[PDB]
């Protein structure tokens, strides 16, 4: 009953900026953001830093990240499917990155590079299958918002953020998120084990430009996408 | 609307021989087995070996085998709740093993051995809280059977059994396991975040004798505990 949009993009790409001028543009938009914080010091619904220590050991922690990082996003997603939102007139809910970047991307990529063993690999698709096919269909999206920028432009931007952990984070990981998001959402090559992903809706918006600029563009492009929702 | 009772135990304490001459007992009754062998083979819904993998590095393979095995046991006893049984007259359910034991014996053990550290246990119990927060109110038990015996007489059925994983398990392990199934079951001295526990009857059963000769035994007081429920 409430049209759930996700955001999607390589890491500071500029998701969390474009979520803040989201609930601004209407009051009926609500956004679930990306538990990072919580990821940096994991503590039970000062302590230790999952995030940092799969960057600095993937093939120790992406398991454990994968396992965590994903269940988190899940329980945020659906908390926010029993809010005010419910009362809502044209109910929007944005998502910042979905259990499918999480998997077809991140958790796919560390696999792909050694970082998770087959069984880690098997075990971790195993849960991720369960877990979408128990809370699952109540979180679809409707559609999709492809913020698309060089990972040139994305290793410049994490370095504005200043996030401590992804300091370290080297362009040639850029370099790979960024063809699996082309592959995804550019070239709709992608394979998946939700079949109606490929079909679903999708916003390609160039950000490798001045926020301050591109803004009300973008503006445009989402009203606009969303009415043909 | 169905009588579940978990059966606890030591490692080889005789929980699958228990198992194999209860449904002949009462067309009433169901079993849900260990996914042992599928800790063996890990494939999704011949690979790893997770469970042998968790026993020659721990403190590597510690958390994942308990995020699997408990997610695993969970589905099985849930599927089990969805059966023949729903049909059945006085339907009454066997877990080999529970939740609980997962957690509260297995897990906790690891981790006070230094095999997760804080970060993997504070991650473990937030996701099994949050399990049972879910598909929890329906498999809680009506009733538990503490299968009782010396962790020495354990050690030697190990041998007995032949599995090649546990031929290298130590004494000292199995007694570290007694005294936590002793200290929950046995001095009831265990403090869980499950409260209805604290109530739930128990039967022990003292199993350190030959099966061949207490059989006739066993079967009166599982028959008799059972009535009282
Ligand atoms: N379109 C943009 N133009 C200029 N700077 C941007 C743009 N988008 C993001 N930034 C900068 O990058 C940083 C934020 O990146 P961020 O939004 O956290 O990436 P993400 O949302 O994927 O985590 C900020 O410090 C901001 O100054
Ligand atoms: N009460 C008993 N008396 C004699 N032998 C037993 C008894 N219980 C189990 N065993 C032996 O131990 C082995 C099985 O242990 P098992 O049932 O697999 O332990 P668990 O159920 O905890 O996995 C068998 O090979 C069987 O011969
Ligand atoms: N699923 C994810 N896997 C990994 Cl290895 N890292 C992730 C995942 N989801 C988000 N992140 C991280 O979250 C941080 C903020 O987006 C970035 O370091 C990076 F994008
Ligand atoms: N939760 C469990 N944790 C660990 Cl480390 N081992 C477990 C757990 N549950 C069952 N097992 C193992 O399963 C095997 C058969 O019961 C034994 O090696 C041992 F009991
Ligand atoms: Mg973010
Ligand atoms: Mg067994």
């Amino acid at each position: 009953r409430i049209k759930k949009i996700s955001i999607e993009g390589n890491i500071a790409a500029g998701k969390s900026t474009f979520v803040n001028i989201l609930k601004q543009l209407c009051e009926d938009w609500e956004v679930v953001p990306e538990p990072v914080a919580r990821w940096c010091n994991v503590q039970s619904t000062n302590g230790g830093n999952v995030l940092q220590m799969m960057y600095e050991k993937p093939e120790r922690w992406s398991f454990t990240f994968q396992t965590y990082a994903c269940l988190s996003r899940i329980r945020a997603q659906l908390a926010s499917l029993n809010g005010k939102l419910k009362d809502a007139e044209k109910p929007v809910l944005f998502f910042e990155r979905s259990v499918y970047s999480d998997r077809y991307i991140f958790a796919s990529n560390l696999y792909e590079s050694e970082c998770m063993n087959e069984t880690e690999w098997t075990i971790y698709q195993d849960w991720h299958d369960w877990m979408n096919n128990q809370f699952g269909q109540s979180l679809e999206l409707d559609g999709i918002i492809y913020l698309q920028a060089t990972p040139e432009t994305c290793l410049h931007r994490i370095y504005l953020r200043g996030r401590n952990e992804e300091q370290g984070i080297p362009l040639e990981y850029l370099e790979k998120l960024h063809y699996k998001h082309e592959s995804w959402l550019l070239h709709r090559t992608l394979k998946t084990n939700f079949d109606y992903l490929q079909e679903v809706p999708i916003l390609t918006l160039d950000v490798n430009e001045d926020f301050k600029d591109k803004y009300e563009s973008l503006v445009e492009k989402v009203k606009e996408f969303l009415s043909t929702l």
